[PDB]
DNA sequence: GGGGATCCCTAAGCTCCATCGATG
DNA sequence: CATCGATGGAGCTTAGGGATCCCC
DNA sequence: GGGGATCCCTAAGCTCCATCGATG
DNA sequence: CATCGATGGAGCTTAGGGATCCCC
C-alpha cells in the first residue's frame, strides 16, 4: 500500500506544472466512483488513476478503468492514467492508448513509450 | 458524528447530477485546498464545508484567500457550504459573503440569500 | 429509520423467552450479509429479519431474502421474519412461509394469521 | 483508529469460514453480550475483543462472568481475542485464563498458548 | 397554539496512566 | 456597560430516547 | 548483526468557548 | 523498597513518514 507516497509525489509534480491537484478521500472504500487524483489548471482537468511499477507490464482490471472513464466522462475531465517506473519519469496515458487484454488492459513495452511528460498534458488541447 | 451530514451533502451534490469528491487530508496545514470539490461537464465547484451551531459564521480573511487562490487556479467556483443545527446544506458564493477585517462572515443579513444546490448548477443558463 | 425502537423492543422479548439475542452493527452498509438481529438459546438459533407496518402488506426485496439466507445458512440458524402491526403481538415467519410476488416477496392477510408466537419459536424443534 | 484491527479480526474470522457480526453498541453497561459473536453451522463462538499495549491484560471476574453467563445462554464457546502492538490476534478460551482475585489475566504465562482463529474451527474435530 | 421532524445530553465503555497496597 | 468582533486556547468515543424547536 | 514489516508521534484542523477590546 | 495487582480516574480528531522493533 505503498501507493500513497507516489500519490502525494505526482501531486506535486503537478502542482509544479500549474496544476490545482487534489487526492481523492474515501477513494478505496467509496461510496461512488473515485479515481486518485483529480486536478485542473483553468483549461484542462484531469481524473487520474496512479500506478507504480518495478517494471512493465502494468495491468488494470476491466471494473477499475470503467470506473475511471465512468466518473471522467460525469465529472467533466479527462481519464488518464500515471505511470510510475523506478529510474523513469511519470508517464501519462489516456485510457484510449490502453491495449486490451483478455478480461483487462494494459501498458507494455509497446505502449509505454509513446506517453505523455507531464509538459504535454497540460498543454495539448 | 458530523461525518453523516459530511456525506449527507455529498449525496445533494451528486443528486444533483455533480459528480463530487471529499479532499484527502483537508484537516491539513493551510493549503490551497477546499474540502469538496465537484463538477459535471459545465460547472465546476471548489467547496470549504462549514458546520456552525449559530450565526454569524466568522471566516479569516485568509482562509477565504485560499479558496480564490485555488477556486483560480483549478477552474471552478468558490463556495461555502453551511449548515445549521436545523436547516439544511445552504451555498454561498464568495462574492455573497459579508466583510469585516481579518475576517468575512454570514449571518442573518445574508443567511436567507444564501444559494440550495440545484440553484447553483442553474446559474450555467 | 423508527426501526431501531422495534429491534430493541423485540430483543426483550426474546431475552425474555431465554434467548441470548443481539443487535448485528454495520447492518445497514455493511461488508458482508448482515440481518437485524442474532439469537440463540444453545438448543435454537435464530436470523432476523426485523419489520414494522402500520398495516399489512409487508413486501421484502428478493435481494434482502437472498442475504439473510445466504446468511442464516453460512452461520447455522434458522432465517425468520419477525412482523409488528401496531395493535397485534409480534409473529414470526420462516422464510418458507413467504409469498412470491413477480420480483420480490411478501406477507398478507392471507399469511399473517399462520406466523408463530415467540413461545413457538423456540420450542418448535 | 483501532477500527482497522476490529474490522481486521472479522476478516480473520470469515476467511476461516466463520460467518461473523459485531455486536451494535457493546460498549453498553455491563450487559450480558460479546463484541463479536461467530458460527459456521458447527462451531460458535462468543468473543470479547481485547487490544492492549503490552500484558499483561487483566480481566475483573465480573467482566468475564458476563461471557461466561451469555456463551451458555447462546450456545456458544467462550473467548477473548486479543491483539498486541506487533504480534497477530490471538484467541483464548476462557478455561485458558490465569486467574488473581477480583481478575484474571494474560500474560507471559500463557500468551504463547492463545490458539489462533483455525486451530478453533478445527477443535471440533 | 398542536403536531412532527431534528437534535443533543445522559449514561456508559475502553485503554492507558498512576496512585496506592501488600508481599515478599 | 453591553454587543459585535477578534484572539487564543482546549476537546476531539458511541447511541437512544426524551426533549427541543419549527412550522403550519 | 542487516533488512523489513509494523507502528506511533508530530504537525495540523475545526468547532466551541471566554477572554478581551473597542465602539458606540 | 521494588513488583505485581488493583483502583480510580481522565482522553476519546486525522494521516504520513521517520523511527522502531522483530526476525531471520
Amino acid at each position: 500500500s505503498k501507493g500513497t507516497r507516489f500519490e502525494r509525489d505526482l501531486l506535486v509534480e503537478l502542482w509544479k506544472a500549474g496544476f490545482a491537484a487534489i487526492r481523492v478521500a474515501g477513494s478505496g472504500v467509496s461510496p461512488f466512483p473515485c479515481p486518485d487524483i483529480v486536478a485542473g489548471n483553468g483549461r484542462t482537468y484531469l481524473a487520474i488513476e496512479v500506478k507504480m511499477r518495478k517494471e512493465l507490464p502494468l495491468y488494470l482490471s476491466a471494473d477499475e478503468v470503467e470506473q475511471l472513464v465512468t466518473f471522467a466522462r460525469g465529472f467533466g475531465a479527462e481519464a488518464y492514467v500515471a505511470l510510475k517506473l523506478p529510474r523513469k519519469k511519470w508517464r501519462f496515458f489516456p485510457v484510449q492508448m490502453l491495449e486490451r487484454t483478455e478480461k483487462n488492459f494494459k501498458i507494455d513495452e509497446s505502449v509505454y513509450p509513446l506517453g505523455l511528460e507531464i509538459a504535454e498534458v497540460a498543454g495539448k488541447f
